[PDB]
């Protein structure tokens, strides 16, 4: 509350560490469904169904340009990518399985880096 603060958690490396995580996600062999925005002209149903499209390149641009206020808003967009994928793709599909694999990969890096 006013003039009563919990001790200051060092957030000075968060930008660099989120960038490293995002590099690792970018270079994963199952990243290919997520590297670029889904083409809303060429994929029937995507525009209407997926209210907030997100992809690694869009996260990378937001990260590079100071559009994440803190590391939690960064994790929200990464998870959005996987939540979108699960909304649109069957679990038993290459892209569906890619999404599960990447989300697992991300959540471990997240925990190991920050928890």
């Amino acid at each position: 509350s006013m003039s009563v603060k919990k001790p200051k958690r060092d957030d000075s490396k968060d930008l660099a560490l989120c960038s490293m995580i995002l590099t690792e996600m970018e270079t994963h062999e199952d990243a290919w469904p997520f590297l670029l925005p889904v083409n809303l002209k060429l994929v029937p149903g995507y525009k209407k169904v997926i209210k907030k499209p997100m992809d690694f390149s869009t996260i990378r641009e937001k990260l590079s340009s100071g559009q994440y206020p803190n590391l939690e808003t960064f994790a929200l967009d990464v998870r959005l990518v996987f939540d979108n994928c699960e909304t649109f793709n069957e679990d038993d599909s290459d892209i569906g399985r890619a999404g599960h694999n990447m989300r697992k990969y991300f959540e471990k890096k997240w925990t190991d880096t920050f928890k």
